[PDB]
RNA sequence: GCGGAUUUAGCUCAGUUGGGAGAGCGCCAGACUGAAGAUCUGGAGGUCCUGUGUUCGAUCCACAGAAUUCGCACCA
């Protein structure tokens, strides 16, 4: 691309998440066009945003898709969730890379399930801060409707351990403001004003080997083979070499573009979801789970010792214990893989809520270094959550 | 990113919509012939692709995965 983005202000990318059906996805919108004017960006609208077909004669958004927009003092990256219950995998791993949250909620309805799931998820996942928008204003007026659910919506968050009290609540719809109607375009901004004032500032890497965790690959025309995700940290100057590690057989590459939404780049530092080039690697070689970085900083795996924590009922994990054999889906970064445990001589089952240090072997090599810190779903909800102690591979 | 379909002995394939699995061939024997092969007669041989949940009990259900495939989408 040719554009040039030219930086300013810190970047800060954020999202959409909550139940299905109430807000999400055409809020973002929303933003993007009322902004696209408040602070004069560049907007799009529905038609745009739940693009693919699937989705619009579901009509019930299937995979995440990123959005960008400016506010005066900070920059944005937005990413829309889907909040049907068959996707959470899917939204799982957008909000991992979220630097705060947006949780949307209908006036009318109030907490549903989708919504419980994902601040568990949220709260699971990294995610440091949430503000929730009461949308669909425009289909209640009592006053006191709104005082009930709110007073409901805050229990809710800090019942999974959230600010809630603290937590700011905008008062708006979507719709209403993406059409026109100023006396909510107001309150997209009594948002979109929020995510400055709670933010705070991200704490950017740099001081650290490149390093990033692709999320999703595209093959652009003009061009060559694209992998995009949010540096975890260090810098990519383009040029520089890079390898993609785990999966798949280690593969060497130089770096070839680096954009930013659109907007052609020089290089590319911790917290900016942006893209690669990565030349004479074609589509059908590079996968989302991989990681791309420094040479040498960094080798694949499959056994590993580790130090984890299974979480209980109370948690929402399992109820009946685990034993040899047992084999889950084990999330690294931007990604999962089922492995098998292996207990240790002197122990026999796992209790929900037990510590355990069990040895595990993935199906799949994975770029991991001791320490390196993963998740434990499976069949349906978080088992539990650990550590790399001491990788064997 | 989203959907279908198939996985049952070494090979080819039936079977059960929860009660604890077969044929043929190929494999190991005794039988006939100097012996091959044919063929007769006997046995051995399955984590029913994997893990969980439910259940008194799961090869079949549920929830999570794998390998093949076959269609769709998307495009810094
Ligand atoms: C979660 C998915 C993927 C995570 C991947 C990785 O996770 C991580 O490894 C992470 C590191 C800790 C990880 O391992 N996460 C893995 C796990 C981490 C778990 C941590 C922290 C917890 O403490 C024990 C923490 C949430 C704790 O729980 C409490 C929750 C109680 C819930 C009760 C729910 C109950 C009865 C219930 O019926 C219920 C519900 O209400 C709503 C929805 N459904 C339900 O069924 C409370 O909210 C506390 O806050 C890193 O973040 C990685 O970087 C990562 C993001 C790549
Ligand atoms: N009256 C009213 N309708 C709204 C409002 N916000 C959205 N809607 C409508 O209700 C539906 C919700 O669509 P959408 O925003 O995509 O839902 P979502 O929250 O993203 N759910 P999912 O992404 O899981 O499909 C649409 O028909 C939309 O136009 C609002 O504030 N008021
Ligand atoms: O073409 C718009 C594009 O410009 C960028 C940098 O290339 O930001 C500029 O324009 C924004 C819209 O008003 C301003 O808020 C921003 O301060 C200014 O530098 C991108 O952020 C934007 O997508
Ligand atoms: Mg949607």
């Amino acid at each position: 691309a040719k554009e040039k983005f030219e930086r300013t202000k810190p970047h800060v990318n954020v999202g959409t998440i909550g139940h299905v059906d109430h807000g999400k996805t055409t809020l973002t919108a929303a933003i993007t066009t009322v902004l696209a004017k408040t602070y004069g960006g560049a907007a799009r609208a529905f038609d745009q945003i739940d693009n693919a077909p699937e989705e619009k004669a579901r009509g019930i958004t299937i995979n995440t898709s990123h959005v960008e927009y400016d506010t005066p003092t900070r920059h944005y990256a937005h990413v829309d969730c889907p909040g049907h219950a068959d996707y959470v995998k899917n939204m799982i791993t957008g909000a991992a890379q979220m630097d705060g949250a947006i949780l949307v909620v209908a006036a009318t309805d109030g907490p549903m399930p989708q919504t419980r799931e994902h601040i568990l998820l949220g709260r699971q996942v990294g995610v440091p801060y949430i503000i929730v928008f009461l949308n669909k204003c425009d289909m209640v007026d009592d006053e006191e409707l709104l005082e009930l659910v709110e007073m409901e919506v805050r229990e809710l968050l800090s019942q999974y351990d959230f600010p809630g009290d603290d937590t700011p609540i905008v008062r708006g719809s979507a719709l209403k403001a993406l059409e026109g109607d100023a006396e909510w375009e107001a309150k997209i901004l009594e948002l979109a004003g929020f995510l400055d004032s709670y933010i705070p500032e991200p704490e950017r890497a740099i001081d650290k080997p490149f390093l990033l965790p692709i999320e999703d690959v595209f093959s652009i025309s003009g061009r060559g083979t694209v992998v995009t995700g949010r540096v975890e940290r260090g810098i990519i100057k383009v040029g520089e070499e890079v390898e993609i590690v785990g999966i798949k057989e280690t593969q060497k590459s130089t770096c070839t573009g680096v954009e930013m939404f659109r907007k052609l780049l020089d290089e590319g530092r911790a917290g900016e979801n942006v893209g690669v080039l990565l030349r004479g690697i074609k589509r059908e070689e590079i996968e989302r789970g991989q990681v791309l970085a420094k040479p040498g900083t960094i080798k694949p795996h499959t056994k590993f010792e580790s130090e984890v924590y299974i979480l209980s009922k109370d948690e929402g994990g399992r109820h009946t214990p685990f034993f040899k054999g047992y084999r889950p889906q084990f999330y690294f970064r931007t990604t999962d893989v089922t492995g098998t445990i292996e207990l240790p001589e002197g122990v026999e089952m796992v209790m929900p809520g037990d510590n355990i240090k069990m040895v595990v072997t993935l199906i799949h090599p994975i770029a991991m270094d001791d320490g390196l810190r993963f998740a434990i779903r499976e069949g349906g909800r978080t088992v539990g959550a650990g550590v790399v102690a001491k990788v064997l591979s």
